[PDB]
């Protein structure tokens, strides 16, 4: 694809999350760059209006599958590439078990050279004293694979997965993700086999940071398809 063209090095990042979460409206910024050379990512995010009200660690997912890498021999199947610069929205309903649910909203696409991931958060009957509204769960993040599928009828593709958290006492706590994206061009599209996104990640502090804050780094490889 030629979107694949603008990946051949360090790319700039720009994320701009607004959320409301039981009413609680709050934002993120953050900042950094990516790699598909690679797969990584490395950001810093800030919350822009106090405390997060909602864990760091169930907002990852939320806060570009663009970067991720493509062996040569998968690359006839990377639909977030062939979808930029124009780039595409993401949508997904995330289900905590137990517990309320994320309805996301996003658009990921250049503005400039900067690529920029803009979502808006509704979260919704969650539970006084739980996980999530009382923060209960480990700052870390397990890795995942997550699978994705063509959707030949709205021109793009679909991935559904579960994200464990770890909570303090032991438990782990699920997180049901319902995904689909939809490009924002009327461009032609690479529309995948199926295979999988496979991610790790690193979550750490800034010791000079006041605000609340995540510092994030991120792998992200295709894979499922062999030679």
């Amino acid at each position: 694809s030629k979107g694949e063209e603008l990946f051949t090095g360090v790319v700039p990042i720009l994320v701009e999350l607004d959320g409301d979460v039981n009413g609680h409206k709050f934002s993120v910024r953050g900042e950094g760059e990516g790699d598909a050379t690679n797969g990584k990512l490395t950001l810093k995010f800030i919350c822009t209006t106090g405390k997060l009200p909602v864990p760091w660690p169930t907002l990852v997912t939320t806060l570009v599958l663009c970067f991720a890498r493509y062996p040569d021999h998968m690359k006839q199947h990377d639909f977030f590439k062939s979808a930029m610069p124009e780039g595409y929205v993401q949508e997904r309903t995330i289900s905590f078990k137990d517990d309320g649910y994320y309805k996301t909203r996003a658009e990921v696409k250049f503005e400039g050279d900067t690529l920029v991931n803009r979502i808006e958060l509704k979260g919704i009957d969650f539970k006084e004293d739980g996980n999530i509204l009382g923060h209960k769960l480990e700052y870390n993040m397990n890795s995942h694979n997550a699978y994705i599928t063509a959707d030949k009828q709205k021109n793009g593709i679909k991935s559904n997965f579960k994200i464990r958290h770890n909570v303090e006492d032991g438990s782990v706590q699920l997180a049901d993700h319902y995904q689909q994206n939809t490009p924002i061009g009327d461009g032609p599209v690479l529309l995948p086999d199926n295979h999988y996104l496979s991610t790790q990640n690193k979550l750490s502090k800034d010791p000079n940071e006041k605000r609340d804050h995540m510092v994030l780094l991120e792998f992200v490889t295709a894979a499922g398809i062999t030679l």
